[PDB]
C-alpha cells in the first residue's frame, strides 16, 4: 500500500505536529486534498482502481478509531462513493462506535448525526449588537463586553453536522455567525436556509493567488449564499493566515467586515471530545471575551456542542451575534451580482 499507506499515515503526523491552524492548514496530506487528488488518480487510470480501492480500504481499516475520525468526512462524502465502497459501512460504523464511547461521558451529550434534544433547558438572553459594516469593520474582539462571546463556524454547510449545531444552538437561544463556503453551500443549499431561518448572521469564507483571482474568491462565495437565499450578510473572514493590505483595502470598499477570532477551539486537531471542550473552554476563560473560532463541518464540534454552551452559561458567560448596522446591507452586497 506505499503510496497511499504513507499518504494516510502522512495526515494522521502532520494533523498532530501541526503547532497551527495556519500550519495545518499548510500540510501537503490534508484528507481533502488527499481524496481530490485520488478521485483524479482513479478517474483517468481505470487500471488502477481496484487496487486503490483494496489499499485505501486496508489502510484506513488499520486506524484506531480516534485516529479514523480525520477522514471520516472523506469516507461520508457520495464524491468519494467509488474510492470507499468496499469499506465504506464498517469505517463509519468503527467512527461512530467511537462517538459513543466519547458520548458516555458527558452530562450533556450530543449527537452530530441524529437529531437529539438535549438536557440542556437554560436559556440564553438575546444578545445582538450592531456593527457599521459601511466603511468595512475589523473584528478580532468584535468590541464585546467582558464574559461575551461570539460563535463563529466557518466552512459550512455539512449535510449533517450543521443541522446537529442549530439543534444544539435553538435549545438555548444562542445565535452564531456561520463563515460558509461556496462548495459547501453548492453541495448543501437546504441545509444553508435552515440556518438562515434560525436567525444566524450568514457571510462567507473563502478556501485558497493574484489580487483579481483572490477577489474572486471573495466573491464567489458570496454570491453562492446569495443564490441560495436572496442575501448574504456583509461578513467576511480570509484564508487564515492571510496578510494582504490590498484584499483588506477592498473589503472597506466593498462594504464588508473582515472578521478575525481570538479565542480558538483548534477543533481542526482530532483529539477527544474532552481535550476539544477543555482547550475551548481554556481560551474562553484565558481571553475573557471575544470571538471564538469552530468548523461546523467538524464533526466533533456538534458533539461536544450543547455541553460547550451549557458550560458557557455555568461560566457565566453570554451569546452575542454581531450583526451589520444597516439590515438591508445583507440585500446590497457590493460582492455580488443581481439577478
Ligand atoms: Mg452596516
Ligand atoms: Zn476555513
Amino acid at each position: 500500500m506505499s503510496q497511499i499507506g504513507s499518504s494516510v499515515r502522512q495526515a494522521v503526523s502532520d494533523n498532530q505536529s501541526a503547532q497551527t491552524l495556519v500550519e495545518w492548514e499548510n500540510s501537503e496530506a490534508n484528507p481533502e486534498a488527499l481524496f481530490a487528488n485520488w478521485r483524479h488518480e482513479f478517474m483517468v487510470d481505470s487500471s488502477k482502481r481496484e487496487s486503490m480501492k483494496t489499499e485505501l480500504c486496508k489502510e484506513l481499516q488499520a486506524l484506531p478509531a480516534q485516529d479514523l475520525t480525520l477522514f471520516e468526512n472523506e469516507i461520508r462524502d457520495e464524491n468519494n462513493r467509488a474510492l470507499v465502497s468496499g469499506c465504506k459501512e464498517e469505517l463509519l460504523a468503527q467512527v461512530d462506535e467511537h462517538f459513543d464511547e466519547q458520548r458516555e461521558s458527558m452530562s450533556v451529550p450530543g449527537h452530530a448525526l441524529k437529531a437529539v434534544q438535549s438536557r440542556n433547558s437554560f436559556r440564553f438572553p438575546d444578545n445582538t449588537q450592531k456593527r457599521d459594516m459601511s466603511n468595512g469593520y475589523m473584528a478580532v474582539r468584535g468590541d464585546v463586553a467582558r464574559k461575551e462571546v461570539v460563535l463563529t463556524f466557518d466552512d459550512g454547510p455539512h449535510g449533517l453536522y450543521t443541522d446537529a449545531i442549530l439543534r444544539a444552538l435553538k435549545e438555548v437561544n444562542a445565535k452564531a455567525m456561520f463563515f460558509a463556503t461556496g462548495k459547501s453551500v453548492r453541495t448543501n443549499p437546504e441545509a444553508l436556509k435552515r440556518v438562515a431561518a434560525d436567525g444566524h448572521v450568514i457571510g462567507s469564507h473563502s478556501i485558497t493567488l493574484t489580487f483579481d483571482e483572490a477577489a474572486a474568491e471573495v466573491r464567489g462565495g458570496h454570491q453562492a449564499v446569495f443564490d441560495v437565499l436572496g442575501w448574504v450578510d456583509p461578513v467576511f473572514r480570509f484564508p487564515y493566515g492571510e496578510t494582504s493590505k490590498d484584499l483588506k483595502a477592498f473589503l472597506k470598499t466593498k462594504s464588508t467586515g473582515e472578521f478575525a477570532w481570538n479565542i480558538e477551539s483548534d477543533d481542526w486537531r482530532t483529539q477527544s471530545n474532552e481535550q476539544l471542550l477543555a482547550r475551548v473552554l481554556a481560551n474562553v476563560e484565558s481571553q475573557g471575551r471575544g470571538i471564538v473560532l469552530f468548523h461546523d463541518i467538524q464533526r466533533r464540534t456538534a458533539e461536544i456542542m450543547p455541553q460547550f454552551l451549557r458550560e458557557l452559561y455555568n461560566r457565566g458567560y453570554s451569546v452575542v451575534l454581531l450583526t451589520a448596522a444597516d439590515p438591508s446591507a445583507k440585500y446590497n452586497s457590493k460582492l455580488v451580482k443581481r439577478k
